[PDB]
């Protein structure tokens, strides 16, 4: 690594353990994202919406792995856990579920640049606050908007919710 | 000065106050539009509407500081008073309120108009005429009319109300 | 709230009064802007120059309250007061207050990016050094460059620079 | 009524009996139209002036309902009064018919004005003004015209009149 | 009346008093449509549903004048009675108000289509089969699948019908 | 007594008639403070366009008079335009200063039509000024103003400078 | 129903006897157009022009029952009968087969009207009259054309009428 410059090993390893945090929370969101296809559930609209979540999930944690080769760190993968449950209820509880995933994935964030902010790493206090972390910032507040509306209509309020919100913003947000 | 002529100073010192009016009109109007941001209510077809409707308000003093400077007269600006409330509940007393504010504000105009009116200034009395007061009546009847829709969908009804007229009429009615 | 994480009190009542800074400046400028386009002076470049300054305070202070809102916070509005003057006198002193009235701009947003950097808000200090400080420091140097060349030519001088700095940048610029 | 606001009945009761007065106009005119498309006359042009005119004094009276719901108030439908003949002769008294219509019609316009500029209602000022009282002075003259013509072609020139006056501008009127 | 063939005073008395059937229809229509977009009742889509009925009527009206002239008949035209009421309740009524008025209407078409079909006129079969019959057969169907949907939601389902059908496919049919 | 006449007196009538001319004398003066700076003993091209234009406004002005009049009946005579008020307007800054006068005056008769229509309940006066007339003139006395209060403070090196970077620059894209 | 007005059930019960004549017609008219596309015979023209004439059928008779729902009629499906033959031999028979099978067609549709029009249903004389009687007149006549060519070629000359007549039309008669 004729390259490593000011890239300590103690942050080294953190990405390394947030790589696969990205990796575990795309899981639970294709989980959470094909059990709303299913019959049972029928709702279109969330499993396109946590579909998609899992898209961006699966495409930050490839973000982590080229920050890291470009820094010089050679990262290491371990398993990915299972997600953390195996049916998800209603979509009330499954945002819920998302939204506590969102809160620990954006807190175990935080800590890196807390933690590269003490190993006085700039070039992590850029790429993390340029690309992760006014996304992660971004994405709670969806969710806690997707929230706030589940609850005014709770399953009638459950099934218009999909089609005059997530499916036509999910249509016009890409 | 120089170009000043049929402008009185009575009529010059109201419309310094209507001024004022229109931007704490518009001071109510984006709290009122960021409070329905907020994840605790995420209603975000409301809060477009009242932050597109500040905008308003903040164009037309505006444009009262145009019409001034061109009648020669001179305007001073006091402090704009803080809103009404801090937070506005749900949204069917927030358009209550907001239905009261508009009725004070063409009520200033009408005031406005017969000071001039009677003081026999014309180019006021068919300047508000053309700018003000048929934008404040349509104004009205458009808050009524989402009034009327309030109630009867009256928080189920709440929800649907912004989707299915609100953001479709924001969208359509850019 | 339930997106509110890793987002202080002590940091979320200074947005609130940095919001308020920025709608005064806005009114500074405002006045500061609609006196130069009155008869008596009749500078039309710097009337612009000055309304769209203000047009971009305003801007900002809203986007002060999109970046609360989403971060968690809940903010209030204080009554905005009165601009500094009312008679802004000569273009020389009202560069000379508007850069005063910058700087101390600057400075407020400063002050926020160092309790943020002490209270280790990295979502904040990406949001301010992206958005604002950079826009800031931008501003004083042109406000800066006006005011040296505002000298140089000191009212002949008066009128060609509104003429051939102003007018000419303010259509081209924008 | 919560929109109501300077609204009175004195004058609520008139635009009533004037939408009732445009729909009778209308009336006279679409009647006096089909007279003149009758084979026993076989005046085309002439015909199609008067179906030209009833359609505009249908949009008339619909503009007064459109500004009575704006206003608040609350309209109703008198019986339209068949028109005040059955066999209009011939142009030069249908003009002249036609014409007396018009007059009337100006008359309760410049009454309903006289009522609210003493009530002091600056909307039904503007509102008359722009859209009705300047679209009446330019008709009346538009019938003076025509009576003009025909008292100097006065049946050949009766034929010539609506073949080379009423037939030309009426297609460049189309 | 050169042209006059084949067209009987008995039928040619019935037109005239069909032509103020459909004269009084299009009244009452006007006068539906216009209560529905009152701020009492704020419903744009039935107002504009029954506004654009309105003139459907009054272009069926003024076909029975054109077939008429064209047939050699001389029309007369009394005078057009009030709407039914004066303040229609809600929807539901007011469609069924309709849709009562509707079929009279092409109950007298029925008839007048017996009449001359014993009378043994073929160009009246002609011209009321194309133009006449199929329209009200398709307008009754039209009314009664409002009416079914509207007892189906039924005033939150008054809202949701105007919103999702009458808005709809109002503008896509136009 | 003509067919069209309705709610049109004389009193206004024969006021509109005087108001006409004064239009004429006005496009009469500007005409002829125009072509004064084309003369080069002045050569300032900037204000003789201007005060050209001008004239032109209100040519268009006092043609909007007379359509008024026959449409609203009444019938018009014209007294003969006497002369400018000067031969000579000296420099800009009292031909600004004599033309700011000369709209002032101007703008004063169109608010006293329309004080006398107003108490005669004139409607369409109302309607036909306010938005033809009165508007206009609040906003060509502004700009006359803007410019005397420019050409003050520049203030003959200056009087060149205010034609080139002011009028002249604004006189093409204004236009 | 409620849109029900001037339709008998005496009229209601022979449509839906028609709308099952159409159906069996077209599935005559789809077995006689496959077993001409079978090896055995290998006539594509005759084939095409048989399938294409059963998508006609189908779509009267799915333009009866748009036209019975649209009548208030409910409409019952009795069984379809299998059609009169299952070997349909020479072109030559067939298309004899197929104008006896149109010809009762026609004739079932002549009683049809035959029976409105003696009860007095002037909207089923049009509907028969323009969609579905002129349609048989000309479809009886292009199946004697061809009858009448098929006897002169008349298995060579069956051959090339399919090639040169069926076929040529068929492409440019889609
Ligand atoms: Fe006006
Ligand atoms: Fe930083
Ligand atoms: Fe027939
Ligand atoms: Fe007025």
């Amino acid at each position: 690594s004729q390259i490593r410059q000011n890239y300590s090993t103690e942050v080294e390893a953190a990405v390394n353990r947030l790589v696969n945090l990205h990796l575990r929370a795309s899981y639970t969101y294709l989980s959470l994202g094909f059990f709303f296809d299913r019959d049972d559930v029928a709702l279109e609209g969330v499993g396109h919406f946590f579909r998609e979540l899992a898209e961006e999930k699966r495409e930050g944690a490839e973000r982590l792995l080229e920050f890291q080769n470009d820094r010089g760190g050679r990262a290491l993968f371990q398993d990915v856990q299972k997600p953390s449950q195996d049916e998800w209820g209603k979509t009330q509880e499954a945002m819920e579920a998302a939204l506590a995933m969102e809160k620990n994935l954006n807190q175990a964030l935080l800590d890196l640049h807390a933690l590269g902010s003490a190993r006085a790493d700039p070039h992590l206090c850029d790429f993390l606050e340029s690309h992760y972390l006014d996304k992660e910032v971004k994405l709670i507040k969806k969710m806690g908007n997707h929230l706030t509306n589940l609850r005014r209509v709770a399953s009638l309020g459950e099934y218009l919710f999909e089609r005059l919100t997530l499916k036509h913003d999910g249509d016009i947000e890409s």
